[PDB]
């Protein structure tokens, strides 16, 4: 692996989105993922659909809560692979409010096959995203309300609670850290991302890493 790494220069990732006040932490995560994944397979980077896994995905709590592999293990054997776009099921949850399911014909951003989980290894985290892209991880957001910005290093890292995604590192550096796409908009953090130190396990953030695999 190179001494860093940042899939927003190689314009791979969507834009910063919000999940207002909903514990779906993971839906961003997971879907935030797959976005990346269709556009490194050779397609255009399409904003993909949240919603679709609050409403739908039975397997996870809706709302109250949920757990990013659920959706992807839920995606393909449940939903026949297909993710939806935004824009043909865009995000109502804003405010805690979860609409039912529906299939009046949505449009399918992407089809993936499956996913696969990664090592408890930052280093071997590292590995995977320089070459396959950003990686869906869970962390220990307690203490990140009051996050301005800056290379984190005392993290509460105790409880996983809150599901983000990894878009790049920076070994280089003189505290080496992760990037870290968020789903609090962009007055939240560095215009909507945070960065914490790699290497000591901040977060808890190599505790539950996964990628969607498209084709
Ligand atoms: O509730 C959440 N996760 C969770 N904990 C569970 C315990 C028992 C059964 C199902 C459970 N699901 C959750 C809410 N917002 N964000 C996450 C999140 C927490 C951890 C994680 F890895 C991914 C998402
Ligand atoms: C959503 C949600 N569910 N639960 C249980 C907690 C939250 C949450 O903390 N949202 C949140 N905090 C913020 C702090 C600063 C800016 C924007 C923020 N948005």
């Amino acid at each position: 692996a190179p001494a860093a790494v940042d899939w927003r220069a190689r314009g791979a990732v969507t834009a910063v989105k919000d999940q207002g006040q909903c514990g779906s932490s993971w839906a961003f995560s997971a879907i935030g993922n797959v976005e990346c994944q269709w556009f490194l397979a050779g397609h255009p980077l399409t904003n993909l659909s949240e919603q679709m896994l609050v409403s739908c995905d039975k397997t996870d709590s809706g709302c109250s809560g949920g757990l990013m592999n659920n959706a992807f293990e839920w995606i393909v054997q449940e939903n026949n692979g297909a993710v939806y776009t935004e824009d043909s099921y865009p995000y109502a949850s804003g405010e805690g409010i979860s609409p039912p399911c529906t299939t009046s014909g949505h449009t399918v951003g992407a089809t993936i096959t499956g996913h696969v989980e990664l090592p408890q290894d930052e280093a071997q985290i590292a590995a995977w995203l320089a070459v396959n892209g950003p990686v869906a991880v869970a962390v220990d957001a307690s203490s990140w309300m009051t996050y301005t910005g800056g290379v984190m290093t005392s993290c509460v890292s105790e409880q996983l609670d809150h599901g983000v995604l990894l878009v790049g590192y920076n070994d280089s550096a003189a505290v080496p850290y992760w990037i870290i796409k968020n789903s609090w908009t962009t007055q939240w953090g560095e215009e909507g991302y945070i960065r914490i130190a790699k290497g000591s396990n901040q977060c808890l953030v190599k505790e539950e890493a996964s990628s969607a695999v498209v084709g």
